[PDB]
């Protein structure tokens, strides 16, 4: 069907002419402009390096071999034909995994050192050495031979009984290139998009520009809503239980407080619900304080709001905080926290922005809050403005690498499903045999391997405006 061979002749060009153009676009973009030479944009240059030779030099061939089953290309060429996609996918798959590597570093474990430019080129190099190495085997038993009248070329490993070296080495290959790294990166990025959706934040919600009045007015009409005269005001929002969410510790902290003189100055507003002990140790408490008050029933999201913007401190004495999503809640409406200075709480309050002490310790809660009242005696408007301003520069930086991070995870499932084809197809064989319309189908499925190639470029213009502004300069002289 000669008409099928010219359609598909046309869909493999439009395979080496995207995957060339776009691919060298993306190396200009990066290596001309000083901006775009950063550690993350050397990997996938050398990525994109990688999938563009592999386009340019494999594809055209392959396509005619596969359709006209007789080698006419010569022995070096039937080598390199067999030798360089190895290389070359070893290359770019690898450079994505230290791609992904290197943010579940800055992520994860900000404070240990990551590689440096220099460092990253030396990378590549040991990337590229191994690529090579590993593609070496199936380069070096490469022959063309007629079988028995007519040339091919063919993959002559030495005869032994059971094939057993070539099957291992091809087993290995596989794995090298991709079940391993796919389940290296799926580990990285997992990890890191769900750190990164957790310690997400809308914006558009929690935002004191939907408050109104000034906050001291707002803090009257609640107190005077829960029957209490002005005071500094601290909240608890979470559920009652021991060993996590710390209310044990702020009962505790409000029954030693309790004694003192400073007490007559504080307000407490608890929020949630859980043990029965703790219900009722909290209910004992606000019948015996008048400057107590207890909240058991659910509260809608903008009464929580309106909380958040009209009480002066948020107690969060959470033993384990892993996100503290709650911190930036109270941070965004001016609240103040007074936080356990675990996890997420650790990394996001800082000493201007926040009191931070020891998980577990009633008596470091208490001296924190009389810490807060002393604190209060004074106007808090620059304590407020720093916790906002951190809260806001915090979701910034979060949002920017969520976009950053859902980029490269596009990328490697593309990946993952251009090769899943091709690999099965090759494995096949050692589980059932068959192989007896097998052209049409291979046809199809080394079309989908080789067009992985192509799309990287694509997916950089689509969700990246540095490459997407690099794309839009190389084609200036276009529409
Ligand atoms: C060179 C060719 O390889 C296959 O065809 C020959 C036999 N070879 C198994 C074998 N090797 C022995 O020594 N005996 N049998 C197959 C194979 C090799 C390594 C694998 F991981 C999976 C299949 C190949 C490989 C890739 C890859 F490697 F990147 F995926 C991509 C492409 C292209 F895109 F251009 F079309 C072409
Ligand atoms: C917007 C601009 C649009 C421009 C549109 C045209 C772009 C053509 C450029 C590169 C494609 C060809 C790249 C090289 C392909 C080599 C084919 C080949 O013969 O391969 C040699 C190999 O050694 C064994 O065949
Ligand atoms: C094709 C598959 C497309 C898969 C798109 C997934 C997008 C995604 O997972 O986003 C990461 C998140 O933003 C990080 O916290
Ligand atoms: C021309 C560009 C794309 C068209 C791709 C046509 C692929 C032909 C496949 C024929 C078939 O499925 O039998
Ligand atoms: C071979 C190179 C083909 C052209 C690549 C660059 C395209 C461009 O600059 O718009
Ligand atoms: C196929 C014909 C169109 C090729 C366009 C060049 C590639 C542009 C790109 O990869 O972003
Ligand atoms: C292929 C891409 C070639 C263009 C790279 C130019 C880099 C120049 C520079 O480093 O400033
Ligand atoms: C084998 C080597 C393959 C090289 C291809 C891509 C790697 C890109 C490395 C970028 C080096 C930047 C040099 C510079 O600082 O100007
Ligand atoms: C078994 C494959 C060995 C690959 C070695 C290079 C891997 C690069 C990936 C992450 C390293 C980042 C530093
Ligand atoms: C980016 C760098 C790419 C370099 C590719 C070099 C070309 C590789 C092609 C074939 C290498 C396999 C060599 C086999 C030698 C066999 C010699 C013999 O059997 O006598
Ligand atoms: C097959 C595995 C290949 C790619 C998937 C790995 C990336 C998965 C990211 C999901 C994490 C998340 O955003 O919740
Ligand atoms: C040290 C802090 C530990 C915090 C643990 C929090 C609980 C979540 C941990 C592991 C669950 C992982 C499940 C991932 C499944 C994929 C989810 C997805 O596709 O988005
Ligand atoms: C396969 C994983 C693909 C990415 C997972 C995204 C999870 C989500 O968006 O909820
Ligand atoms: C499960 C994945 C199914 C993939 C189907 C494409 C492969 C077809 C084939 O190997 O013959
Ligand atoms: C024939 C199968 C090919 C498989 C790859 C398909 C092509 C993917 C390339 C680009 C698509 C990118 C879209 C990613 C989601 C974008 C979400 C958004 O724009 O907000
Ligand atoms: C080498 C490929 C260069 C691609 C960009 C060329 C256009 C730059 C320009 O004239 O603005």
């Amino acid at each position: 069907p000669a008409w099928q061979i010219v359609l598909w002749a046309a869909a493999y060009t439009v395979i080496v002419v995207t995957s060339v153009v776009g691919n060298v676009v993306v190396m200009w973009i990066i290596l001309a402009h000083k901006r775009m030479r950063t550690v993350t944009n050397y990997f996938l240059v050398n990525a994109a390096f990688a999938e563009a030779s592999m386009a340019a030099f494999n594809t055209v061939v392959n396509f005619t071999y596969a359709v006209h089953n007789e080698w006419y290309y010569g022995l070096f060429y039937c080598k390199f034909h067999n030798f360089f996609p190895i290389a070359a996918i070893f290359a770019s798959i690898y450079s994505m995994t230290a791609v992904a590597f290197d943010r579940y570093m800055a992520i994860i474990h900000p404070l240990q050192p990551r590689l440096s430019l220099t460092a990253t080129k030396v990378v590549i190099c040991v990337i590229w050495v191994l690529a090579l190495l590993l593609a070496f085997p199936q380069g070096y038993y490469s022959t063309t031979e007629t079988m028995p009248s007519r040339v091919v070329c063919k993959i002559e490993w030495p005869e032994h009984p059971n094939k057993i070296y070539e099957k291992v080495y091809h087993i290995c290959v596989t794995v090298l290139i991709y079940f391993l790294p796919l389940l290296v990166i799926g580990y990285l990025y997992t990890v890191v998009g769900i750190t990164l959706r957790a310690s997400g934040i809308d914006c558009s919600f929690w935002n004191e520009s939907y408050l109104t009045g000034s906050r001291d007015e707002r803090k009257k009409s609640l107190l005077s809503k829960f029957g209490m005269d002005e005071g500094v005001t601290f909240m608890f929002i979470g559920r009652f239980d021991r060993g996590q969410k710390g209310v044990d510790v702020l009962l505790k902290a409000i029954e030693i407080l309790s004694s003192k003189k400073e007490f007559q100055e504080m307000r407490f507003i608890i929020i949630g619900k859980g043990d029965p002990e703790l219900e009722g140790w909290a209910r004992s408490l606000e019948e015996k304080h008048g400057n107590v008050k207890v909240i058991t029933e659910m509260l809608s999201r903008e009464f929580v709001r309106e909380l958040y913007g009209s009480v002066d401190f948020v107690i969060i004495p959470s033993y384990f905080e892993p996100f503290g999503l709650v911190a930036l809640e109270a941070m965004c409406l001016g609240a103040i926290p007074i936080a356990s200075a675990v996890g997420g709480l650790r990394d996001i309050i800082t000493n201007e922005t926040g009191i931070l002490v020891k998980a577990g310790d009633p008596g470091e809660l208490a001296n924190a809050i009389l810490k807060a009242l002393e604190l209060s005696r004074s106007d808090l408007s620059k304590f407020r403005e720093n916790c906002k301003k951190r809260a806001m520069s915090f979701s910034e930086q979060v949002s920017a690498a969520r976009k950053v991070v859902k980029m490269m995870i596009v990328v490697v499932c593309t990946f993952a499903i251009c090769w899943l084809p091709f690999h099965i197809f090759f494995l096949l064989p050692y589980i059932n045999p068959d192989l007896y319309f097998i052209q049409q189908v291979y046809l199809a499925i080394m079309w989908l391997a080789m067009s992985s190639t192509m799309y990287n470029p694509i997916i950089y213009c689509c969700l990246n405006d540095r490459f997407r502004l690099g794309f839009k300069h190389a084609f200036r002289c276009c529409p």
